[PDB]
């Protein structure tokens, strides 16, 4: 009578189990794809927000080795401008959000002429006639460009996406750190489970998947890849950094930005699938990329797997219980130091 | 030895999955019923509550669409008032209160004679040989009357209201936010498998479930309809608000309305088995609908349910641990501007 | 490789399932046993602590139709004394404890020859060689008095106290609110699957089984007679009362009695297995036995149990996760006043 | 999809059950193996961290019946006077670490040179080509040496390293209270599946199994024996003490000492594993060890296990849940007094 389709995981669900390994963790390949077309030298892309992501941030993302996604909350000509200054910044590569909703044609004509090389329609409606419709007229009107739709939770998501011609498959629904559509709605799958589910399908296709939201600690990007993504999105993680948009903000000793849902009221200008919040001052994005890719690293070193590819489709898990996850975190101890990745 | 009969859920243990989806929040169609006989525009019910439910919010309620059952807690003469005073309101439904033990006869016939739409035996002893005699002597006095009966928590317990002759089952044993029978008497059932228990009995009748109680966030309304509930039956969701009974109360800086169960013992005045408390003040219930209704509305985007009926019969959920509760809810941020809908 | 025997389950792990019931809550019968030769009026007994129970509350929980156990912890001549002081308050049932360590043989005789209705082996080794046989030697002395060994928390435990002659068997390892056991040791068995594993062998025997230890709210009462125990010991729940062993304490506003586990230093003068503790004072023991047996009656109102018995092998229970649990208790509201059984 | 290879156990996880007994706890006997070639008179061995073992606390724990392992964070000469400091102290044996990475020949030399009864090689890549290496590397150099290498988790780790050549294998990927692999990384076992894992093998061969990290109470010492081990490694239990590095530091009214990872930022001098904190002040080292075997003893006595060998091959656990861990510890009552085991 209940109509229960399976027991889904998040991150803090499962561990990587260690294996065999001749890999240091200088010695790890990071490289990876976005697309088939678009290739990674480190598998990070930056959220399409407001509070993350303009052209300073996609800039420095880029010298680093990821892409990061132009919001799209500001005029056609003030995107089409941002996409541009990150072009001809030598050589760097751009990605540029659009809605869902009918009548961003211009928009996205727009974007193409300033050298967008992606294009995301920033949804949580992946699974909708009215996404996949809109994938399919933007591939009959530019048959060369990188799209990718609004993002899915299951199987059947990435499948209609595929069907309808996107270059990559994004997936996530609600489980973003300033994000309320899973308690306003009801709606989500645990993020584990919807990478592995998404990555079923179109690992048949050779098509990547991005993991997109919910990753707090660098051992979330490790457990997506193994999961089945090719590379993962961030928000939190990059939010509070010094290229992203917003001032730092000041309060009792400590430094805040301002970091806010897509779908929070002051995004939005209703009813909110997001919330207004601030997070704590993180300096500059190279060094936040480098603890990142650090902790990666000491992972490929730990479970043998010295390519992306190698943790993608190699590496196993186990699952655990609460107590498995309290034990994982500091325990038992005052902590009289913060750690950069900690 | 130990006779456990199986492993029962709550709203906070499963997700709504996404689905292929024609519907926008804006089409989707909240229609649904209380009865057979008694149709409704929205899946939304107060509870007969001294602290929630008078004729001041049942208008309101019924108004935007829902009904309302004026509680018991006042004297016949106040309450066949009360019952008069939202039928002279232009058009509109209300429903009453009355207690499960003998001696009821002449509020039955003062409420009925007042216009009462529905009359509902307050109980959490649906079960019961008195609950059901009482329901068989109710229906021979007015063959025409819609009732409700007692709660119950299982499919046995809908049976046989059913078969004593009741209008809709209302299902919930101490799921309530400001309730305390399931640690007084050790007794209940995880509302989502309660509700979906009395559905696969309801449902063979065609005679709509009503959840009652535990309903905190809008998503927890898709979650209960989609366990097979028609509609859902809120005290917390609109204590608190404008139109609810009581006086608003200034206390540093914030201001509440009082909240109580019906059997603690302020509502009693003894064994309580509620509490007394205080909630925040809502504003209009008006404002509280709308976000409520835009949660249920988002979630029938997500899932491609036109209708409730397709979210009540077709839609599937997920199981999930706690991380994935705690994914779900905002996480790793400091929230700086409370949202309407969280 | 690990050498686990299966999962076992505790109070909040559980709840029990309303059924069809013809029983109110006055007319519930709470009448059970003790042993096969003591009958109870109430499924209450005290724990054998020396802030628990001495004559005052003996005399007291007796007369309202439990049994109390006189601790230890004072000498041969204090305690043949307070069993002798309960004696002659009018036709009550007194039990005190000894404990497990060879040379006791003295006690035990000015015990019997103060009236004692029950001697009590005070301890958590039930099923060892020195204890069992300190049952053998005690049942040789006194053919005829009624006698209960030291805890258990397995099916063979029970069997083996059993087999020495034993009159009742009580169960629990460490889940007292005070101790640390299993803690301390890494030994202990969660205490519903302790009752029902105990009761599946003693029931063979018609012999009773006592729950002792984690009982905190009445609805825990319920699930323990549910999971095969005939009565109830308790420490926590008598503590802080008026009739126990010592002085109101007065700290900010709030009054207080010390409360403290056997094995915690100050009530063994070492290593110890509990914890010195202060609890909330409760008044006069009267009221908190009615607030507690009244829980139970509505339990047996909802889960339609006549008597103990029908509660003990009839009750059904479902499983349920944390989240179960959290919508049990009070949720997402502000208790203003506190509840006498809350 | 997604690899899960199985659902894995931490000591919060599972509780040992009594069983029927002869053994008292001053009856009980704690002699074990290090290794093949080295009895201890307890199973206790310190951590080769900077803030819990040199020469003194090495010292007064092998007068205990443990060893202690001196950490690597100093010069060659510096160690080699630390091992000869603890081997002219009477009779005693001394353990010492030495890092992963090729260039340790030196450091090694002098340590043998220095009488060192064992060598660590201190590092979580056991299953390492390099570790592995590294030991075939010294056991070559040094046919008699006993050798303990790098952690593993698995059971194909432990197997690796006893076909390099070790005399005992360590297990423990990340579990330690100061410690963050599991979070930066994503990498770890859950450390009671990991010990039984490992001990399959390992006990085909007779070698000892370590438990390395996790370990917070004397309870978990029993649990990780039951699971295998022969031998526990204590960090945090030994931090603190009198004996160990470091200067009391008054704060607030009570006193600490420093603990730390050894991958935290201070103790490498980058990308840390580990975290800076302080623990509260325990006093000497004779009392914490007799509290921790008290707990240990009290568990042979309920298990019924006369030695170690018993505990570690015959006991018994039971899978616990939430709710039973809860019940494990103290609940619904406050401490007034700290016990110096808890
Ligand atoms: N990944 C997620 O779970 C998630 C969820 C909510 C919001 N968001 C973020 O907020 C922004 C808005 O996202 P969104 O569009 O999912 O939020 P949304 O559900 O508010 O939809 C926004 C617009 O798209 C159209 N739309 C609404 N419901 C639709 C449906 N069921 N099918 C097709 N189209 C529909 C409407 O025109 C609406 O104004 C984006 O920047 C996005 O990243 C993400
Ligand atoms: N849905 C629930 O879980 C729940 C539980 C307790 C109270 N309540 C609320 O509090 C009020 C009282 O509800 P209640 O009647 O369940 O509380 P209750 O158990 O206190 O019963 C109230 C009255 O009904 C009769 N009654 C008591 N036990 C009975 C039984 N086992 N069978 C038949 N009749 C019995 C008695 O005359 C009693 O005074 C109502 O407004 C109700 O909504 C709800
Ligand atoms: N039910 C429990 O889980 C529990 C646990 C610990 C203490 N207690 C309480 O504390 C008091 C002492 O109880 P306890 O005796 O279990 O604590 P304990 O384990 O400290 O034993 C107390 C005495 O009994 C003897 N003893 C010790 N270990 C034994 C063994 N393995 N087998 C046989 N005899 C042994 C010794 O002489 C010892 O001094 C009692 O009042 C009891 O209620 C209860
Ligand atoms: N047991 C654990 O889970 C754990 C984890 C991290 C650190 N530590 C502690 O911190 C210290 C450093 O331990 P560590 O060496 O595991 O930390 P690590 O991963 O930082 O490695 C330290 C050094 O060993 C070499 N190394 C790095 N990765 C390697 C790999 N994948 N394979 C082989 N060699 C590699 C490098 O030269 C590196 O500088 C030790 O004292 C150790 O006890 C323990
Ligand atoms: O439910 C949502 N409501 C929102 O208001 C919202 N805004 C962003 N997003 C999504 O969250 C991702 C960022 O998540 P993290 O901060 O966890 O990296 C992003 O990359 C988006 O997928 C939203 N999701
Ligand atoms: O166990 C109970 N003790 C009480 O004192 C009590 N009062 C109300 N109710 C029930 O709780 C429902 C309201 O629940 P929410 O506030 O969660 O919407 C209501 O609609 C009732 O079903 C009670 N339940
Ligand atoms: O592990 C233990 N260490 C102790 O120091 C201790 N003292 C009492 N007891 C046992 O706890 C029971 C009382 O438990 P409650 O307070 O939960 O009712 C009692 O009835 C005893 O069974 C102890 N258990
Ligand atoms: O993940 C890690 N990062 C670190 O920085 C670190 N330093 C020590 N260790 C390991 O932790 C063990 C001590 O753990 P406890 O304090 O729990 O006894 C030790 O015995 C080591 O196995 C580390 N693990
Ligand atoms: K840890
Ligand atoms: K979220
Ligand atoms: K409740
Ligand atoms: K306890």
């Amino acid at each position: 009578m209940l109509r229960i389709a399976k027991e889904a995981l998040t991150f803090d669900d499962v561990l990587l189990v260690p294996a065999h390994s001749t890999v240091l963790p200088n010695t790890a390949d990071l490289r990876t794809r976005l697309t088939k077309n678009i290739a990674l030298n480190i598998p990070m892309v930056s959220a399409s927000m407001d509070t993350v992501t303009e052209a300073r941030l996609a800039i420095a993302l880029a010298q680093e080795g990821g892409i990061g996604f132009i919001h799209k909350n500001m005029s056609i000509e003030q995107q089409a401008a941002q996409v541009h200054q990150v072009k001809i910044s030598g050589g760097l590569r751009v990605g540029a959000a659009v809605g869902a909703a009918p009548g961003n044609e211009e928009r996205v004509k727009a974007l193409v002429e300033a050298g967008v090389d992606v294009l995301l329609i920033d949804s949580s409606h992946g699974h909708s006639e009215g996404v996949l419709q809109r994938i399919r007229e933007t591939r009959a009107a530019y048959p060369h460009l990188e799209i990718i739709g609004g993002n899915v939770a299951t199987a059947e998501g990435a499948r209609a996406l595929i069907e309808a011609g996107v270059s990559a498959v994004k997936v996530g629904i609600g489980p973003g750190s300033i994000c309320t559509t899973r308690i306003v709605t009801g709606v989500g799958v645990p993020q584990i489970t919807a990478i592995a589910d998404a990555a079923g399908v179109a690992n048949e296709y050779g098509i990547p998947v991005i993991a997109d939201g919910g990753i707090r600690f660098s051992g979330d990007i490790s457990k997506a890849i193994a999961a089945g993504a090719s590379c993962v999105m961030v928000g939190s993680m990059f939010a509070g950094t010094e290229e992203a948009p917003g001032e730092v903000i000041l309060y009792q000793g400590r430094s805040y930005k301002a970091y806010r849902g897509m779908g929070s009221l002051g995004a939005m200008s209703l009813v909110p699938e997001g919330i207004e919040g601030r997070i704590a001052y993180k300096g500059h994005l190279k060094e936040i990329i480098h603890q990142q890719m650090g902790g990666l690293r000491s992972c490929m070193g730990l479970t043998g797997s010295a390519t992306v590819e190698d943790l993608r489709t190699k590496a196993q898990f186990v699952r655990i219980s609460g107590a498995g996850m309290k034990e994982s975190h500091v325990h038992d101890v005052q902590i009289t130091k913060e750690a950069p990745n900690y």
